[PDB]
């Protein structure tokens, strides 16, 4: 997240560190939501490489224990079947990830609350994105976990010629775009926070951004949808 801060350690309890095996390490490399208690969304380019994942719910600085960390191995990944990996643009960017255990819950481990199906946020709508992505283009990832408060740019605006034209669809949500406050790399995979009837609900899974830059004016983060989503995902769900 480029242009956030630090996130109090028990604001975002439904985030998540999905990471791979490194040699004797682990490293992170995206982040998703918890929505069952052994039940991960994230964004299918996440997954796309043939690697070991695990998650980690309760994460709040990479690099020391907080004392409320669970791991947990990932045993099955449904990736949403129209992704197309080298087609970023044309969307379906979601996957869901089965955990081999299921986690506790507590005030730092919660299940995200997904929005009504169709739901479509207004534009300038206040939402907050959370992750451990670059704090900079082509910087290092965060140590601690961030958070950047990114109004959303509804359709009719993203999708025009000085927006992302043609590359934005509607089972796309975009937010920011001021060119001081995004999403970076790190970041694909974790939800886009958006408050309404005063219950933060997660309405994005992080998507792309520009090639030229993470923090970019009139490209703003562009993630999928979640409410476009909704009976895929129970349909998963109750069929695993
Ligand atoms: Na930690």
């Amino acid at each position: 997240v480029v242009g956030g801060t630090e996130a109090q350690r028990n604001s975002w309890p439904s985030q998540i560190s999905l990471q791979y095996r490194s040699g004797s390490s682990w490293a992170h490399t995206c982040g998703g939501t918890l929505i069952r208690q052994n039940w991960v969304m994230t964004a299918a380019h996440c997954v796309d490489r043939e690697l070991t994942f695990r998650v980690v719910v309760g994460e709040h600085n990479l690099n020391q224990n907080n004392g409320t960390e669970q791991y947990v191995g990932v045993q099955k990944i449904v990736v949403h079947p129209y992704w197309n990996t080298d087609d970023v643009a044309a969307g379906y960017d979601i996957a869901l990830l089965r955990l081999a255990q299921s986690v506790t819950l507590n005030s730092y481990v919660q299940l995200g609350v997904l929005p009504r199906a169709g739901t479509i946020l207004a534009n300038n709508s206040p939402c907050y994105i959370t992750g451990w992505g670059l704090t900079r283009t082509n910087g290092q990832l965060a140590q601690t976990l961030q958070q950047a408060y990114l109004p959303t740019v509804d359709y009719a605006i993203c999708s025009s010629s000085s927006y992302w034209g043609s590359t934005v669809k509607n089972s796309m949500v975009c937010a920011g775009g001021d060119g001081v406050r995004s999403g970076c790399q790190g970041d694909s995979g974790g939800p886009l926070h958006c408050l309404v009837n005063g219950q933060y609900a997660v309405h994005g899974v992080t998507s792309f951004v520009s090639r030229l830059g993470c923090n970019v004016t009139r490209k703003p983060t562009v993630f999928t949808r979640v409410s476009a989503y909704i009976s895929w995902i129970n349909n998963v769900i109750a069929s695993n």
